[PDB]
């Protein structure tokens, strides 16, 4: 019945440790050399969901990871990316200029490096830190980056966040969205992100149906792909209209609940 299984991390897979339990772990190898394909999908750039990959193998199961939630879908086995959904280069020295006006660090990704003017920014840090990425201090942000970008981050103070967004908003419209994933990160992305679309896509590309996928999730940027799966998992410790929206709820992140959701649909 089922053939793919697409996990959240922050929330859904990782503790409040923020470590995968060898629970999980050990359940989700399992189900794969079964031959059940998974999913990783994750706001998190690449390299930041890359090591949770690699501890469950993903490499070896023709693994998916969704980074950017879905704004790249790349295949971890084969290497090869299906979809790129990235900002348009225009925009990314008005980001920069606004950050430098507002005296605020802006960050970006490079492959397994965030790149920033300001790596001793603890907001900067707090970033490399959930990543496990380390960062490429430069003098010349727009210089020293690749372009394109997937995102970039403006940090600081949720105070000093809050009009930069509500600028950029309106500057902006039709080239970006914006919002804050924390209170002390502004994410800059392009149009159009959204983890059930990006699986729709790659349901069409593997020739799967959405009554073929579990989903499991806990946050509100997690509804859709709950809706859009055949059977949408919210997590014990989900938001109460994740929870209205699923088809089945398990036990929180801190329990084994995906372990346990997996265990108990299979
Ligand atoms: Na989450």
């Amino acid at each position: 019945k089922y053939k793919l299984i697409v996990l959240d991390l922050d929330g859904t897979l990782t503790n409040s440790k923020k470590e995968i339990s060898s629970r999980n772990r050990e359940t989700l190898i399992r189900i794969q050399e079964q031959g059940i394909r998974l999913v990783l999908a994750s706001g998190r750039p690449t390299y930041g969901i890359v090591p949770l990959a690699n501890e469950l193998r993903m490499n070896e199961f023709g693994g998916f990871i969704l980074s950017y939630n879905g704004g790249e879908i790349i295949n971890w086995e084969s290497k090869e990316m299906m979809y790129e959904n990235v900002l348009p280069n225009e925009v990314v020295p008005v980001l920069y200029e606004c950050a430098r006006t507002n005296h605020l660090s802006i960050l970006t990704y490079d492959g397994a490096e965030i790149v920033t003017e300001n790596s001793l920014d603890p907001y900067v840090q707090k970033e490399a830190f959930l990543n496990k990425m380390a960062i490429r201090e430069t003098n010349d942000f727009l210089t020293d980056i690749t372009l394109p970008v997937a995102k970039c981050l403006i940090v600081g103070d949720a105070g000093k966040l809050i009009p930069v967004e509500s600028e950029l908003c309106i500057r902006l419209q039709g080239k970006i969205n914006v919002f804050r994933s924390e209170p002390y990160f502004l994410e800059l992305v392009p149009q159009g992100i959204d983890k059930a679309l990006s699986l729709s896509v790659l349901l069409e590309n593997i020739g799967m149906t959405r009554e073929e996928v579990i989903a499991i999730g806990d946050g509100y940027n997690d509804l859709s792909m709950i809706k859009f799966a055949g059977m949408g998992v919210a997590m014990g410790n989900a938001q109460e209209p994740v929870k209205k929206a699923a088809d089945y709820i398990t036990l929180t992140n801190d329990e084994d609940g995906v372990a346990e959701a997996i265990e108990r649909i299979f």
